[PDB]
């Protein structure tokens, strides 16, 4: 029951809490050597049975190695039953992550939902979002969104082999928080990406996240080379750099360097939430929502934001997202702060779901208000039911609040993933599709309720 054939070669799982587990599985040709910076690959067949009871090894990180192409599945059973495939993309601002982190394990959702869940690895950082434009030659034209095709080369092998694992390669739906949700948002925009999945659930993120445009990323890319020792055009160092000393590089440009998906005209040729309006996810329903307050969550990496006086602050806030209109001045560390989560989560959120049911798509948007201890979203080990999870901030106190809010969650995705309809007696109220006409959200809390428009006041003092 644990060998399964794909149309690569047969690969052995194991049997993990009554289901069936296969980790480490290459979805790619290793992007090392001379493979590095281009697209990936199909992975080479192999004959005998494979092991797939280890993880293979995570992408290049401050944390792993270039060789780290690989996925995971969790399955009640390898047999023909067409069951729901939830796609998780991790998140960690794309620079750091695996899909092989326990805090993303499938088993909860395997058993509780009778469906099958698959966790990725994808190119990141310098590996991944390394913007070359031509100055390398056209080989290297599309380095700048290497991660975003990794992902898709991994959907792809789904759509090829997971029936084969006891899922519906016609009921995927792809599913990701912060950094993942955002590329969850581009992968929604992408011509090469469409009818590879069913439906999508974006958790604190958007396609606006972390977006570059490519004069910005050549600005970054000019800085890392620098320091990495490569003029621009030589190919003979940019592959033969130890990984090691490039990921060092990088990092040394703190944050003074951001990575992300680019506009680069070749794999992103537009604005992935501007490409919806024009109906490039038309048939595609979405469950989409933010953690409450998000933005006071990142003074804990970076505490700077609390040192400067009102006018630095405020003159800080319109470097990075501005211009702030009067008008959204006077609605409005921790107050102006606030625009910080408006701009980066909830404007993008809400242009999503408003291009979306522009379309006729159903759409199911929420916030999550519980307090939970720390992009900093945090609705994760409640989604997965991984409470329980090693690196999950699980402290005393609260177990019967936080175990209901899981049940509230955990069956909502569960349910969207299923049937495109997040309903059920999980929940204490319906949760109503997100229409222009009512604009209604649920809210998760320890009294979880449905509030019409929740984000129209602020929405309206900025547009």
């Amino acid at each position: 029951r644990t060998v399964v054939e794909t149309r690569y070669g047969r690969l052995r799982g194991e049997m993990n809490e009554g289901v069936f587990v296969w980790k480490g599985i290459p979805y790619a040709k290793a992007p090392v050597g001379e493979r590095r910076f281009l697209p990936p690959e199909p992975p080479d067949a192999w004959d005998g049975v494979r092991e797939a009871t280890s993880f293979g090894p995570v992408v290049m990180q401050p944390s792993p190695s270039e060789d780290g192409l690989y996925l995971n599945i969790w399955s009640p059973a390898a047999d023909g039953k067409k069951r729901p495939v939830l796609f998780w993309i991790h998140g960690g601002a794309f620079l750091f992550g695996s899909g092989s982190s326990p805090w993303y394990d499938g088993t909860a959702f395997a058993k509780h939902g009778d469906v099958v869940v698959v966790t990725i690895n994808y190119r990141m950082n310098v590996f991944g979002f390394l913007h070359l434009g031509d100055s390398f030659g056209e080989a290297y034209a599309q380095a700048g969104n290497l991660g975003i095709l990794d992902q898709v080369a991994a959907l792809r092998w789904v759509k090829e082999n997971i029936a084969a694992f006891g899922g519906d390669p016609d009921n995927i739906t792809i599913f990701g928080e912060s950094a993942g949700a955002a590329s969850v948002g581009v992968l929604l925009s992408l011509p090469e990406a469409s009818g590879l999945f069913r439906r999508a659930m974006l958790q604190s993120g958007s396609g606006s996240l972390l977006l570059r445009s490519p004069e910005t990323a050549m600005a970054m890319t000019e800085r890392i080379l620098d320091k990495a020792g490569i003029r621009p055009g030589d190919r003979e160092r940019l592959l033969s750099i130890p990984a090691e000393e490039l990921l060092r590089a990088a990092l040394s440009l703190g944050p003074g360097v951001m990575y992300g998906p680019v506009v680069d005209g070749r794999v992103l040729r537009r604005h992935p939430i501007e490409a919806l309006r024009y109906g490039a996810a038309s048939g595609i329903p979405i469950l989409i929502g933010v953690t409450k307050d998000e933005y006071n969550l990142f003074t804990l990496t970076d505490p700077s934001w609390t040192k400067l006086g009102e006018k630095e602050l405020l003159d800080r806030i319109n470097r990075e997202v501005g211009p702030v209109p009067e008008e959204a001045i006077r609605y409005y560390w921790q107050t102006w702060l606030r625009i910080m989560t408006y701009r980066v989560f909830v404007e993008g959120m809400l242009r999503t779901a408003d291009a979306q049911a522009a379309q006729g798509a159903d759409v199911y948007m929420y916030r999550f208000d519980y307090e939970t201890p720390v992009c900093h979203a945090l609705e994760l080990p409640f989604v997965f039911h991984n409470l329980h999870q090693p690196g999950v901030a699980n402290f005393v106190g609260n177990r019967p609040e936080r175990e209901a809010i899981a049940n509230e969650m955990h069956y909502a995705w569960l349910s969207f993933a299923r049937t495109g309809d997040p309903n059920g007696a999980h929940l204490p109220e319906a949760w109503p599709a997100y229409t222009n006409e009512r604009k209604a959200a649920f809210v998760f809390s320890a009294a979880s309720h449905v509030e019409d428009d929740p984000f129209g006041r602020e929405r309206a003092a900025w547009q």
